[PDB]
């Protein structure tokens, strides 16, 4: 057995037999007073000491959230749904310690995605026991409030200041600063990494002053704050908010007395009116997301980025080839995961009205023009594939490149990858390609378990990805030095070189999605 003494109490973990070795997991360590009762919506009060021995041998409650039900029984979607009881009592974290206890190990802190409305650290593909065993790092992950309960914003008023889930995250980075040396980790070598909404979170920690001391560098998988869905405005924030207030019938006008009303209301009621506070949602609507609150974020993050106001350090940034496809089957007409979704011109037209609901007629035609003077004509998948590229480029790929150009313009090393491998265990049909979020399992070293059906070449790709990620965390350079591996070159905004990840080739390419991103990041925003 193994007990570790933390700053506010003693915690017990369990031994995990992994790959002939042993990993020590501490699942479910509380890192804040439960945000309940008179504390719902408020920032996360810090946790008072205890005298027990905390039994941290199982994942804690997942935070309250709405569950995608568009594909009941289908692993490809249900893989992402929470796998622990949902409760407001839900601010806990997990620690994966290599056995035996390391001395001064690099710490990797994972932040999950979910459009700031969903997610949980318990997910199978966020299991860090593999990273602990193989590269001898410590892996930490935490639950943070999502949806309204985590991002409702009454700008100014502290019973709902906004950004609470981000402040949840931040106090957990604070926890590994005060406590991780007790686990054999090195609080001075912490790398944050996350995917999509998690990625935008960690790009926001690169901006938020209160986080600059709590980590060393950063890895942004398929997401960044300048993506169109990441930061909801301050006026559309509290327009979203008060729309909920009338739905719940909680409209006072002592601006504070609305909040007191939303706390004698039970969590399920709040969950079920979040969908309509944006009048015309899309598959990407962050109904309640990060806002400019003047505490975590003190100014519009695009300006902080444009004028070089962030933690100076190395970033590893990247995206997947078919980021957009996952969303077309969540709404778009003529699409389904059980056929090949060949849509005509007009099906595509009506599909832009769903991803661009408040965009002018001209704007929608503008997109149709850039994306359909074809490299040629026959192929009935033209509109099907154009629409997936439209969503992927606008929502993920071009924000991420634009983040990397602008970040690296202040002298820091940047590394850009481009993941283009489709898992063969992947259960979605083949026309959807390399989908949003399906690099995560390779990053976490799941293909290294041969017992769970992955190609041998898949396990090999996972093997260098993992090594590259770890060398980046520990040494700031994401190279694979030994096995005659392609060097990963630094991303300069001059030449814009990126590395491709797949089971055939590592290749160095240049100037990713050039023609498209010049449309997206300039001609298109003026409309
Ligand atoms: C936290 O966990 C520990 C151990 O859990 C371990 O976890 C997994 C991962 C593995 O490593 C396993 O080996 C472990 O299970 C818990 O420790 C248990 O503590 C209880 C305390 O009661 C033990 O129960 C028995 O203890 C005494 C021994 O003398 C008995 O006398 C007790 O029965 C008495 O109950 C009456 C009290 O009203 C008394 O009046 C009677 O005379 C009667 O004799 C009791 O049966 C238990 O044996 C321990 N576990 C093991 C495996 O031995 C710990 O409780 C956990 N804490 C939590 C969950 O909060
Ligand atoms: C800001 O809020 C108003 C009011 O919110 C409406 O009510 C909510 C419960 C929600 O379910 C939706 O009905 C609305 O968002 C919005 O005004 C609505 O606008 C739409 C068209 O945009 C119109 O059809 C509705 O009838 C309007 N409802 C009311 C009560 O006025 C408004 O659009 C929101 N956004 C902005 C930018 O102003
Ligand atoms: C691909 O599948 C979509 C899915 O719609 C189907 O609707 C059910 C009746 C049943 O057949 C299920 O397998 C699917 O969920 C098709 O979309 C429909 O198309 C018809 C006519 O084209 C139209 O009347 C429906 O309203 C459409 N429904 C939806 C949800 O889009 C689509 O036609 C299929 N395309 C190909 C090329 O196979
Ligand atoms: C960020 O993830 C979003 O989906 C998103 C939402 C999701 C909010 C509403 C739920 C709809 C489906 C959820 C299933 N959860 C999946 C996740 C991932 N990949 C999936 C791939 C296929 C099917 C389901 C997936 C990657 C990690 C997160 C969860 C709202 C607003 C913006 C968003 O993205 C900018
Ligand atoms: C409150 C919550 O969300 N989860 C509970 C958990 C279960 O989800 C619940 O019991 C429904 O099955 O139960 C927890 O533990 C119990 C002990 O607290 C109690 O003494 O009785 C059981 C003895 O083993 C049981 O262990 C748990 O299992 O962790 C508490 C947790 O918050
Ligand atoms: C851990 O490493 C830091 C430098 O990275 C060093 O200053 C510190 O003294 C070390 N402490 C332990 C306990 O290894
Ligand atoms: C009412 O509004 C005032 C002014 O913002 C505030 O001080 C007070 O706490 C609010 N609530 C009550 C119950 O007075
Ligand atoms: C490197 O190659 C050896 C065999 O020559 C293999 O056993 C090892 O796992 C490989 N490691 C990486 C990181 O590719
Ligand atoms: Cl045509
Ligand atoms: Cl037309
Ligand atoms: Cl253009």
């Amino acid at each position: 057995d193994i007990i570790i003494a933390t700053k506010n109490g003693k915690v017990r973990g369990m031994q995990l037999t992994v790959f002939g070795g042993t990993v020590t997991a501490f699942l479910g360590i509380p890192y804040a007073q439960p945000p309940l009762g008179r504390l719902r919506f408020k920032k996360p009060q810090s946790l008072t000491k205890w005298s027990d021995i905390w039994n941290a041998t199982k994942y804690a409650n997942s935070c309250c959230q709405n569950i995608d039900q568009s594909f009941p029984g289908f692993h490809g979607s249900e893989m992402w749904n929470p796998n622990t009881d949902l409760s407001e009592d839900c601010l806990y974290l997990n620690v994966w310690i290599p056995a035996p206890k390391p001395k001064n190990a690099t710490v990797l802190i994972w932040i999950y995605g979910g459009g700031f409305q969903t997610g949980t650290s318990s997910l199978h593909v966020y299991d860090g026991k593999f990273l602990a065993r193989v590269e001898r790092v410590i892996v930490v992950s935490m639950n943070y409030r999502v949806g309204a309960l985590g991002f409702l914003a009454l700008p100014g008023n502290p019973e709902a200041p906004g950004n609470m889930g981000l402040f949840d995250q931040q106090l957990a980075l604070q926890w590994v600063q005060k406590n991780i040396a007790a686990f054999g980790g090195n609080p001075k070598s912490v790398t944050l990494f996350g995917e999509s909404a998690g990625a935008a979170s960690v790009s926001l920690h690169l901006l938020s002053p209160g986080s600059h001391s709590l980590f060393t560098r950063a890895i942004l998988q398929s997401g960044s704050f300048n993506a169109p869905w990441a930061v909801t405005s301050l006026y559309e924030a509290r327009n979203r908010t008060l729309n909920l207030a009338k739905l719940t019938g909680c409209s006072r006008e002592n601006e504070t007395e609305i909040i007191k009303c939303l706390r004698n209301k039970d969590p399920q009621e709040i969950l079920l009116n979040e969908a309509f506070v944006v009048p015309y949602g899309t598959p990407l609507s962050v109904n309640f997301g990060p806002t400019v609150d003047g505490d975590f974020l003190t100014d519009m993050p695009d300006i902080l980025l444009e004028l070089g106001q962030f933690k100076k350090t190395q970033i590893l940034v990247g995206v997947n080839k078919d980021e957009g496809t996952a969303f077309l089957v969540y709404g778009a007409p003529g699409f389904s995961k059980d056929n090949n979704s060949i849509i005509t011109r007009k099906e595509f037209q009506e599909g832009l009205k769903i991803f661009f609901p408040g965009v002018s007629e001209f704007g929608k035609e503008s997109i149709l023009f850039h994306y359909t003077d074809w490299v040629d004509d026959q192929r009935p998948e033209n509109y099907r594939e154009a629409l997936g590229d439209v969503v992927g480029d606008y929502n993920f790929i071009c924000p991420a490149l634009e983040f990397t150009k602008k970040f690296s313009e202040w002298g820091n090393n940047a590394f850009f990858y481009y993941f283009e491998h489709r898992s063969s265990k992947l259960p979605w049909p083949e026309w959807m390609g390399v989908m949003h979020g399906y690099e995560i399992e390779f990053v976490f070293g799941l293909p290294l378990e041969r017992r769970d059906q992955y190609t041998k070449a898949e396990e090999i790709l996972s093997r260098s990805i993992v090594k590259r990620w770890a060398n980046f965390a520990k040494y700031g350079n994401p190279q694979e030095t030994q096995n005659q591996s392609t060097s990963w070159p630094v991303f300069k905004s001059t030449e814009q070189k990126y590395l491709t990840l797949n089971t055939e080739s590592t290749r160095i390419m240049t100037k990713l999605r050039a023609q498209q991103c010049r449309f997206w990041t300039s001609f298109f925003p003026k409309v």
